[PDB]
């Protein structure tokens, strides 16, 4: 399928990634710049993010989902369901509302597209209704991340996809902070895409620090795989 091969050719080998985010949470303005590479053959990306405005006013783990699902590994029997690569190089808009239980919400809008040979994720984020001294603005979340699945559903009206899933953030008191994610993706172009049938993505992320890096930062290793139509 030339529509499938288009994405395969765009994501063959190691693709450079640039991530740029401008944020405002409760009036705290911040920016994040990320660089790295993705290897969609293995569902793999490596990225290092810098807070370029000083200290990040929210915990790094809360930004992992916001900071490129085109790098997901879709197995051979699933390639017809890979909306994300099919929208390339023109790209897609990824929009979310992330509801933090008993706290505020992030609203995010991002464009994911190629600029030359580089896959770019450009993001605006606005956070509201946060507690200035809660788990998020108070930095009470552990610097780690939990694996999860997410159900992807076609959004025919928008020629795109939608997904609603739960992220669990460990709190430093031993409890868990829920982050309920609403997501919708729409192609930037007006041409055909691969509109998928419902299926699951499975993802694991590892967060680490560069001991030589004095700036506030996050090193991310992230694997995403299309697990199947069903979980079985």
């Amino acid at each position: 399928d030339p529509m499938v091969s288009k994405g395969e050719e765009l994501f063959t080998g190691v693709v450079p990634i640039l991530v740029e985010l401008d944020g405002d949470v409760n009036g705290h303005k911040f920016s994040v710049s990320g660089e790295g590479e993705g290897d969609a053959t293995y569902g793999k990306l490596t990225l290092k993010f810098i807070c370029t405005t000083g200290k990040l006013p929210v915990p790094w783990p809360t930004l992992v989902t916001t900071l490129v699902l085109c790098f997901s590994r879709y197995p051979d029997h699933m390639k017809q369901h890979d909306f994300f690569k099919s929208a390339m190089p023109e790209g897609y808009v990824q929009e979310r509302t992330i509801f933090f239980k008993d706290d505020g919400n992030y609203k995010t809008r991002a464009e994911v597209k190629f600029e030359g040979d580089t896959l770019v994720n450009r993001i605006e984020l606005k956070g509201i209704d946060f507690k200035e001294d809660g788990n998020i603005l108070g930095h009470k979340l552990e610097y780690n991340y939990n694996s999860h699945n997410a159900y992807i559903m076609a959004d025919k009206q928008k020629n795109g996809i939608k997904s609603n899933f739960k992220i669990r953030h460990n709190i430093e008191d031993g409890s868990v902070q829920l982050a309920d994610h609403y997501q919708q993706n729409t192609p930037i172009g007006d041409g055909p895409v691969l509109l998928p049938d419902n299926h699951y993505l499975s993802t694991q992320s590892k967060l680490s620090k560069d001991p030589n890096e004095k700036r506030d930062h996050m090193v991310l290793l992230e694997f995403v795989t299309a697990a199947g139509i069903t979980l079985g």
